[PDB]
């Protein structure tokens, strides 16, 4: 349990990344926009996803 240039979040991103399965770069964008929320961050990618059109599968259109 040792760190060194405190400010940093790999631990998450390592994890985030089999959750979702999106690129390392992508789930870090989402893990900065929200702040290191493995929830909010799962969310966010779908979110996007839908919006954008990465995968063609349908992630989830969600209202509020």
């Amino acid at each position: 349990g040792s760190s060194g240039s405190s400010g940093s979040s790999k631990e998450l991103l390592m994890k985030l990344r089999r959750k979702t399965g999106y690129s390392f770069v992508n789930c870090k964008k989402a893990l900065e926009t929200c702040g290191g929320d493995l929830k909010q961050a799962e969310i966010w990618l779908h979110k996007e996803a839908q919006k954008e059109g990465w995968s063609k599968a349908a992630s989830g259109p969600s209202s509020g």
